DNA sequence: CGTTGCGGCAAAGTTATGGGTAAAGTCACACGTAGTCACCATAATGAAATAAGATCACTACTGGGCAGTACCAGACTCGAACTGATG
């Protein structure tokens, strides 16, 4: 249901957060990395919650901006 | 002890949504929209006609009475005559 409330940017938007965070979860993190430490690390926390008690982790990384405003 | 990754906290950053205000657009005023067959049931006469009714004319059948005739007496009336009392 949350990938049912999902926006193709929104869909997009956690398309970007989940390559920013792929090599993270690889072993090979890169070593010129814009964004900031602390948004990077939200997000794996986030993954791993997800994958812990969701079933995937990447239905996690949904933002659903149409509830704003 | 120092370093490194991780996570909480609270501004800060980004979308969204319902308000207000000047300013670029938008569009009608230019004589004009109402207007016209098609439609089939009901009243409604006026004519067409009725189906029976009304009367004429003829044919046949069957009740049935009127002007006139006729007899057998009974009964009242009266010519004609008889006969007795009388002044």
């Amino acid at each position: 249901q949350r990938f049912h409330q999902a926006s193709p940017e929104d869909q997009a938007e956690a398309l970007e957060r989940y390559k920013t965070i792929e090599p993270y979860l690889n072993g090979h993190p890169p070593e010129n990395e814009t964004i900031p430490a602390r948004t990077i690390r939200h997000w794996k926390a986030k993954y791993l919650i997800a994958i812990q008690k969701y079933g995937c982790g990447y239905i996690g990384l949904l933002s659903h901006r149409s509830v704003k405003g």
